[PDB]
């Protein structure tokens, strides 16, 4: 049998955030810890709800001590935080590192044996649900919201670490694009692009069966239609490319997804690359040798991306497939090559065997060994 | 903004009543009330569950006393059984009947101002969690395991009204086909087309949303596609159905339906009609008299049921879609004709008023006059 984890309530659409102070007082919940990072807080976004609990009288402290790939130190700093606020709910203000930081802190409360943070990785076996969790994503990027996946960075061990626990799971996601609006064109662009391989590696991906095929599907077709629009500062396509990464969320979290995340990871611990333009340059590439080992699957990518595949072969339209994915990361400004981004040919033999030992390369539907990665990260280097 | 109320957890697929066990433990639930009818514990349905209790030192009672159209007295009765059974959680096993009773029940338990039931009608203003519900379906049919409405027959009053309570969600829905191959083939037919008519109607509601539709859209293509098969005993069909029959659900109860199932309770309120035959006999009909008000969708339901709609205008696309039902229902062996089933004529004109003040009409994109719906039952009815 398969399992879905999803929220049990979310709210979808510019003003989403409005529906939070009546959940919270619903729910019965005291104070909030808001988790969020200094660039939201200082662009005004956290203001956005904090100026409505003010209003509804509700009480929240913050932690804004997130950074991107968010590290022990910080997971460790906000627990503390976390503790002298004297909260009893939390409330995920940002992307994928203030969310993740955010399940981590709420995680390690109620199963305080984890307080050493890296020993969540894998299938954590806690015993108690987080603390509650209310989701509010800003980019447009990591469905944290509605995922079983937090990801923290082991910096000792200089390692990206996936955590997956159905205990982490957020009571209520509100997923309003007047959260998102303020993203810079390459920060769409970036995590826009990490939804599209969330939801094409999900697609593909070992576990992958009927409902999460019509999620991942309708996600890459959202997402392929929209993003362009977003990046160009279109407010309506910044709401589908809202909607499309959620949808996406809704079922990679749930079957997995594959080796560009897996090689996408190791660039974030060695390098702090941001994690949507890894899995960018690298996700074209690895469709490419992924390709025959996806039955009729890129047949139905090409298409929903606007491709016309009627009269092509299963080759022809895997290729065009691939080909959509480096016209659109050309078109939204990606530079094509990991050199671009700052990636050192002598770290390849380390970040191919950390990509090895990722737990998102389980999940690709060609088993990767440590020469193919090598492989595939020369490939993606240069030209 | 759209709100989405969805399980948090649900297992699908042939043999996923074998994760009830596990989740049980997991909760630290001490004892059940398994909420059912007499039919499913005859053909050892329920024992499939009990067996797998039993294996697991899980404590269960049961309350079977559910009927078809589950009445204010059927609700008050397994309330009682409930208080005095020392349960802290339900298992509902069955279809619509026994999953909506076991909702009223588990709302009144832990709202006792409810006990009346018929204060629960509408937007039920219930400020406590249901009893936690996992729900097992047995139909391939009601998607009540996912939904926030239930429906209950008021003898008195002789009608069907709809609760309508967030608070009701289960918990953990157990979707596997093993517990539904049993149904035989006039109520897999039924319940297929109540699928359908959810999915059809959830299409053209009028709070229909991006979400939905792709929800609802594919929930139309599996249950075209299966629905013939699964009645005809296959065994792949029958978990295609058991699919399709939630992810409509995960729509509807969200969005609304229409008129179809605000003629189709007037029936099973004056007639004990069995919900899926009602709902199918009108259908094809109602879609008709929606048609003119549903922009392009119907184009859509024809292609997903496998008509070639690229030569044809709006019109034409539109016919195609009906006469698509039309056909399913003679396959499948369904009664063209309310006389059929015994709805008497003089009674149209009492049925028309009951289904004009049904809270489902309210979301039918056509707004409907007495006289309209007096045409339409007139229509339905006549051999
Ligand atoms: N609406 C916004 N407007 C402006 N800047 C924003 C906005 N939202 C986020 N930012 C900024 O974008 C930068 C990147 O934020 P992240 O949260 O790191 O981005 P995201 O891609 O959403 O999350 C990535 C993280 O999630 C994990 O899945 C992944 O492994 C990685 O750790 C930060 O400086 C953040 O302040
Ligand atoms: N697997 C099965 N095998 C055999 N018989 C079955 C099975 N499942 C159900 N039945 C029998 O089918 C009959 C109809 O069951 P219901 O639960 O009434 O059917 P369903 O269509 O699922 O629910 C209808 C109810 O739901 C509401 O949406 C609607 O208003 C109506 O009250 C009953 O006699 C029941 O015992
Ligand atoms: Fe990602
Ligand atoms: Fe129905």
């Amino acid at each position: 049998a398969n399992r879905m984890i999803l929220n049990e309530t979310a709210w979808f659409g510019r003003g989403a955030v409005g529906a939070l102070t009546d959940e919270v007082k619903r729910r019965g919940y005291q104070k909030a810890l808001i988790v969020t990072d200094k660039t939201l807080v200082q662009c005004g976004v956290v203001a956005k709800v904090t100026d409505k609990m003010d209003a509804a009288g509700l009480a929240w402290a913050i932690y804004d001590g997130v950074v991107p790939n968010p590290t022990i130190t910080v997971v460790k700093e906000g627990l503390g935080v976390f503790q002298n606020s004297g909260a009893d709910y939390l409330i995920a203000i940002g992307g994928g590192s203030p969310q993740d930081t955010c399940k981590a802190i709420g995680i390690i409360s109620n199963n305080p044996e984890f307080a050493d943070v890296r020993s969540l990785e894998g299938l954590s076996p806690t015993n108690k649900p987080s603390v509650p969790i209310l989701a509010i994503p800003t980019t447009a990027g990591t469905a944290a919201e509605v995922t079983i996946g937090y990801v923290i960075t082991d910096e000792e061990k200089r390692r990206k670490f996936v955590c997956v626990d159905p205990h982490d799971i957020p009571q209520v996601a509100f997923i309003d694009a007047d959260m998102m609006d303020g993203m810079p064109p390459a920060l769409k662009a970036a995590t826009g692009v990490d939804a599209l391989t969330h939801a094409i590696e999900g697609y593909i991906t070992r576990g992958a069966w009927a409902l999460t095929d019509a999620l991942h599907i309708k996600a890459i077709e959202i997402i392929a239609g929209a993003l362009r629009g977003s990046v160009a500062g279109d407010k309506d396509a910044g709401e589908e490319m809202a909607l499309g990464q959620y949808v996406a969320g809704m079922g990679f979290s749930n079957v997995g997804v594959g080796l560009v995340h897996g090689m996408a990871h190791p660039l974030g611990a060695f390098y702090n690359t941001p994690h949507g333009v890894a899995n960018a340059i690298l996700l074209p590439h690895v469709m490419r040798y992924n390709a025959d080992f996806t039955g009729e699957k890129y047949r139905d990518i090409a298409r929903v991306m606007g491709v016309k595949v009627e009269g092509m072969g299963l080759e022809e339209a895997r290729n065009a497939a691939v080909e959509a994915v480096f016209a659109l990361n050309r078109d939204v400004g990606i530079p094509p090559h990991l050199r671009d981004v700052g990636v050192r040919k002598e770290d390849i033999p380390a970040l191919a065997q950390a990509a090895l030992d990722d737990v998102c390369t389980g999940g690709n539907p060609r088993e990767a060994t440590l020469e193919d990665i090598v492989e595939l990260y020369h490939t993606a280097w240069t030209s």
